[PDB]
RNA sequence: ACCAGC
């Protein structure tokens, strides 16, 4: 803090290094000494300018703190001002490497140190970009470690191009292998490292056996209700956004839950529901009284007279008995709990419902971001996604609930939510028509198979709540 | 630690006392021993003693061992806790009387606790989020196992157990005993515990104390959030198990609606003027005063002395605001406060005086008064016209969402642009309700009101259910009769 | 400094006509009538609805680019892993559905022939793939293009990578992104063919159900087509296989408006010239 | 800002008056 | 000084 510290006034002594294997030689070459102030025995690095001038000074203590003595700049490299040209330039991560690679070449190649470390290491590589014209070749030394991997990833990218290798070590880094003893280990990787091609881009042949893998995996979970559904979507995959739409009232969610019974009741798969427009009991109420070929809550009588007789745990049993389901309580957080109900649980499809109040500044790069971060959460999970969605106000014409056929274009919100979605399902009923129980299923679009329009006709049940396979025809 | 045996001095024996390797002599006979403010407290100068706590029970060796002494200093009784470091130095000191006078001296840092200057290796550990209580579980395990605390509480969790995570990342488990929520540490790792009471002092102080050391070691899972699996919903069901409300002034309404439940949106829609308030009212007072359930109105319409007086001519089924010499005779003999009484005596009726400031008094009328049917009107004051309302609608889905309350509220419709007007007998769509399009959508029930002032008859009505998400019947439900001399109308039998 | 004189510039001209020129479409003749080919250093801007094969033809493009001519080709497929992306390139060379069969995928494990469809096709290296910020897919652009040579650069679904940063306005954002990729594609001169999406019309009737496109309806900002050098545009109904092109913008040439017809295959895949 | 009906007596006649 | 053993 208060100036750079001379040897002579902080009592400074040239030693060696028993703890970490290096001799009194190498730090006597670089300039890494130990001060004698205030009883604790401090240990302090030296940095230098290009011509040589001391410019800075990095204090470190008995028990692994830190101490600046001012203005640290960000072109300060330790070990810059001893080397002024070269072929072939090894940068380490720590300071210690350094010394350790300058104690087992003997003082041959030039090998320099970082300033900042792997924190902000990109700034002071591309502050030093014009010191690195004048080599040869680079190679990289960072930790064997996460934060190593993103620093020898992120600081290699305001680096000259076809310069830059990068070596691999058993250890942490480069000291402990030369305390173990792996001294002709580490003497290949400074010959011969690997190039710099683990950023992201692969090969057209190594694929080969995983291409292999996805052929060998990836089976659609059928519908019900209707067999010419089916017969144009052929199941839905890994990685599936589903949306469902239809008028206001018009039997999305009476639908989605039959389609989630007949998955759970029938196939094992394990589903997690996230239905925000009812709580818990109502759902599991109308689950119940699904399963049982009733309508539960249409009936104070039949309540009443199934909590005596002591058959509702015969209904309970068969359905829970293997917890299958699993319900959710009612912006981000929503995300981190479906990420822990897919990888801490284990489940196979994900329901959500009613994204409108999800979207409730402006709504249109909040719905657009939120559609970003499903897909992303979607691709590379290996899951069903079954989203659902409302219309918006048509301006001419008759309404939607009144049997009119709905287009691709009247989602509301904004337009990115069918540029993601992969299959999107409309249902069409007229209410105050002739038969306000017979309903028609519209693909509106399909990524996978392309067959579009009108799917079939479904009849429902006012008694049971079963909606049947009819035999209509237009 | 123990080396051998040395004849004693004081006592004079010859395996009394014991030597050690720290330099220091024990004899187990003659029992000899040898060898803001921003300023911290000295111990010597504010009279520190190391004095037991009676009212709850502490041993003075544990106020040794962690620090917590109390100060004489101004003829006041304090009791200093002191928070050190890894080195062996004072960091921070607290300062707690029986005001609770919260005076922190010193450098208190953020990641500040309690108990952690003489343990880093270990097994497990115990964090609570006082100190009574840290020192309690001291007592039950004899201040040799390790427990840490918080030093901010349990409401600033996501800043000091965030701040320290290669300390807690030495041991193998991490026991919680919060609350009888932090995830920063890492899986796999960390168990919460649930006792019966309070907190351990409570299970001290009422012999439940054993209930403490089987659930330290026997915690269990983390269990993060609010993901509940199937097995859970034994008891939650069979209590919702165990109800509809019923339309007063029409029998076809019951008949296909089922009533209203717990978390129901009711919507009421009509023209310009054709009654929506008068309806509303009949309702309103057909529900508070003949079933005994309490109704909170919020008529924006009108005053508070106007809809009282609309009640009071209502229920005596005469019209009040329509001759002055009727509202005269009734105050000059007596039968005024009759009225009152009788109507006002079980006080079911609590009526509102005139965006956010809104739900908080509903929210005080539904907790604290205990209502059951709540009643918006003119909702167009209140509510870009689009985010607003959309944003209100969301908010009083939430608000009736989990409460078990009746949500009644009264809309408005558009003008139309071709065609007949709604006054003169227009049979009304789902869309045409103004302001956004989202109010048909998380609506449970819509009755809209149908009737041609201009036409034969100028007094007949129509209930049109557009939406129910309970049955599925909608369309034309009956026929009603309105009275020009009482305010009542009556179920009609009119036919097509 | 850059003041080049006119004088000193002979034997530059004379070698800039000397290399180049080339690298025909596929699928129909008055693509190859109006645009001539793809070039060096220019922008290709493929236009659609939503789900309307938008990425079929640009695939089927990089086939017969990649096969019939051996250019590096770089991928960067957002819509989907790296895993379909090259599943589906075995079946559109062996006209068949590879991933709209299940019964085909056993056939081709038991008897072996999908390595004998993988050695026809990527024995030599003129794919490169890669799989999902903006800063650094422009380094892997410029390490396609400097390090691996790469010839033809695909820029799959450019809808989420400025929508999926976290930005006040994304204008700006899309501004600098476009004029950032310009002057890539003008320092390294290479084929770039980046694609869009459409917006919401206001009234009539959908881009999916056969409404004629105009030139302002793309989605986001109006540097798109002020900064491009070749738009695209698909258009069809759903006759739900007929499928025209429309050339809206081309700097080359002159010739703009609808470029033909073609069809689409249920059994193959390929998008067959039509006649109409 | 929330009144109950119960302490109307004296205000509806007073109102009227 | 005490506790336990073998
Ligand atoms: C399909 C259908 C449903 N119904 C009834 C049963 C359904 O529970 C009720 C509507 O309930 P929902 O199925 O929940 O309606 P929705 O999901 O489409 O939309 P929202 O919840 O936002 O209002 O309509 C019929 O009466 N006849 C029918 O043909
Ligand atoms: C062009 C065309 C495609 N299809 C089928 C093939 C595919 O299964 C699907 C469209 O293929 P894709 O190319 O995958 O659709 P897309 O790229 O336009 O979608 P997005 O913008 O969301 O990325 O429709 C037809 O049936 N008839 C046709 O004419
Ligand atoms: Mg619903
Ligand atoms: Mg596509
Ligand atoms: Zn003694």
């Amino acid at each position: 803090t208060y100036n750079v510290w001379n040897f002579g006034e902080s009592n400074g002594r040239y030693s060696a290094l028993t703890a970490r294997g290096i001799s009194k030689e190498t730090c006597q070459k670089a300039g890494y000494w130990i001060a004698k102030v205030d009883g604790v025995m401090y240990q302090v690095a030296d940095y230098r300018d290009q011509n040589g001038n001391i410019v800075s000074q990095k204090v470190r203590d008995k028990d692994k703190n830190f101490k600046t003595t001012g203005s640290h700049k960000s072109d300060a490299l330790f070990g810059k001002h001893l080397w002024n040209g070269g072929k072939k330039i090894v940068v380490t991560e720590g300071e210690i490497d350094m010394l350790t690679v300058m104690e087992l070449q003997d003082c041959k190649y030039p090998v320099v140190s970082l300033g900042h470390g792997a924190s902000a290491a990109k700034k002071t590589c591309a502050a030093n970009y014009e010191y690195f014209d004048q080599f040869e070749q680079i190679i990289l030394m960072f930790d064997m470690d996460e934060a190593g991997r993103k620093a020898v990833e992120e600081a290699a990218q305001v680096l000259p191009a076809g310069k830059v290798r990068v070596a691999v070590l058993p250890c942490k880094d480069a000291n402990e292998c030369h305390l173990n003893g792996h001294d002709r280990e580490i003497m290949e990787q400074v010959w011969n490292a690997g190039p710099w091609i683990p950023d992201g881009v692969v090969s057209a042949l190594s694929l080969r056996e995983r291409i292999r893998e996805h052929l060998s995996s990836s089976v659609g979970l059928l519908f019900s209700g209707c067999t010419g559904i089916n017969d144009k979507t052929l199941g839905a995959r890994g990685g599936e956004v589903i949306m469902v739409t239809s008028g206001s009232g018009m039997g999305k969610s009476t639908f989605v839950r039959q389609q989630a019974l007949q998955w759970g009741t029938a196939m094992g798969k394990k589903v997690g529901l996230a239905m925000l427009q009812e709580s818990v009991e109502e759902t599991a109420e109308d689950l119940i009284g699904l399963h049982n070929r009733v309508r539960l809550r249409q009936s104070d009588s039949l309540k009443r007279e199934i909590i005596e007789n002591g058959k509702f745990d015969q209904w309970f049993d068969e359905l829970f008995g293997n917890d299958t389901f699993h319900l959710y309580d009612s912006t981000d957080r929503l995300l981190a709990k479906l990420a822990y109900m897919r990888s801490g649980l284990g489940c196979d499809v994900i329901i959500l419902d009613h994204i409108s109040i999800v979207v409730s500044s402006d709504e249109r790069k909040m719905i657009d971001n939120l559609m970003t971060k499903l897909k992303g959460f979607a691709k590379s999970t290996g899951v069903v996604l079954v989203v659902i969605c409302h219309l918006k106000n048509p301006d001419k014409g008759k309404a939607h609930e009144e049997g009119r056929p709905v287009s691709i274009t009247d989602l509301r919100g904004s337009g990115a939510l069918r540029q993601l979605s992969d299959t999107i399902i409309a249902l069409e009923r007229n209410q105050q028509g002739d038969m306000p129980n017979l309903v028609l299923v519209r693909i509106l679009k399909c990524r996978f198979t392309g067959d579009t329009g009108i799917a079939g006709y479904m009849e429902y049940n006012k008694e049971t709540g079963w909606l049947e396979p009819s035999s209509y025809s237009g």
